[PDB]
């Protein structure tokens, strides 16, 4: 969408004792509370999707909000495995959830005065469902959450079949190590759509976007890119009724006519955002 940089963002390696390894943070200070832009399947090693593809970084300066962007965790999902991926090597289990709501924040806290709760987590793809998750059982961690077109209903009729195949298409990775058979407990427990009562008990500031398949000006013109937002806005229209129907208030869906599966359009749900954010949070 376009760089950024002349800011404060640098460069962390926060250590992650659940997964025995460090975890590399792209980071720009700027108030106590923060944003977790989480990134999507294809998430690499080197650099977060959002400072990539997007100028998130520079549209959050001086925003009065701090900005953390984790790097790395291909098809995780964000969420702690069962066991390692059994197909492609990993030599270690994924335990990303733990690290976002234990590991991350207190080192964040102790050494930058970033506070572990108040914060918003916006996820996006693949993460947006793990934001809402977030949220949904780490309230104090996370008042706020975003979800930009995410799959909000994992456990639900051929999701986890299509979730598997696009795991292993991206890096190879198998739903079976994270969270077993689709029948396996854990597809609900990290289910958006069923956890819903959680996140209305809580009281948590949701924004859903979704957009319906067909690109504007902003670009993502490609089958894939139009067939998935398409697909899985059903799932965000269903999330939105249950909401509503379970008692949900404190949200706001935006389902407009155009937007693909693709950064431009969450780069412009991240700026849409901001000032939501940062009444929210910082009141
Ligand atoms: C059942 C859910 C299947 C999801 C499959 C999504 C395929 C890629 S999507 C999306 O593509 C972008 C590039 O276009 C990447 O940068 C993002 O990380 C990724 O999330
Ligand atoms: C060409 C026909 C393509 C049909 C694609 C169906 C994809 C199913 S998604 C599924 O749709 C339900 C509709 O009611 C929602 O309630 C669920 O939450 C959502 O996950």
């Amino acid at each position: 969408m376009f760089s950024r940089p002349g800011l404060p963002v640098e460069y962390l390696q926060v250590p992650s004792a659940s997964m025995g390894r460090d975890i590399k943070v792209q980071f720009q200070g700027g108030g106590p509370h923060a944003v977790y832009l989480l990134d999507g399947l294809r998430a690499q090693d080197d650099y977060n999707g959002w400072d990539i593809n997007t100028p998130a970084f520079e549209e959050y300066y001086q925003s009065g909000l701090s900005v953390i962007m984790p790097v790395g965790g291909q098809s995780s999902f964000y969420t702690d495995w069962y066991q390692p991926s059994q197909s492609n090597g990993q030599n270690y289990t994924y335990k990303w959830e733990t690290f976002l709501t234990r590991e991350m924040p207190a080192w964040l806290q102790a050494n930058k005065g970033v506070s572990p709760t108040g914060n918003a987590a916006v996820g996006l793809s693949m993460s947006g469902g793990s934001a809402l998750i977030l949220a949904a059982y780490y309230p104090q961690q996370f008042p706020y959450a975003a979800s930009l077109s995410g799959f909000l209903n994992p456990s639900e009729g051929w999701w986890p079949t299509l979730i598997g195949l696009a795991m292993n298409d991206s890096g190879g990775y198998n739903a079976n190590s994270m969270w077993g058979p689709s029948s396996d407990p854990a597809w609900k427990r990290n289910d958006p759509m069923v956890q819903i009562p959680r996140l209305v008990a809580n009281n948590t500031r949701i924004w859903v976007y979704c957009g319906n398949g067909t690109p504007s000006d902003l670009g993502g013109d490609n089958i894939p890119a139009k067939f998935l937002e398409g697909l899985t806005l059903r799932t965000n229209q269903t999330f939105r009724d249950t909401y509503a129907a379970d008692g949900g208030r404190n949200g706001v869906f935006n389902f407009p006519p155009n937007g693909t599966h693709s950064w431009p359009y969450w780069n412009e749900q991240l700026v849409a955002m901001k000032a939501d954010i940062q009444h929210v949070l910082n009141g």
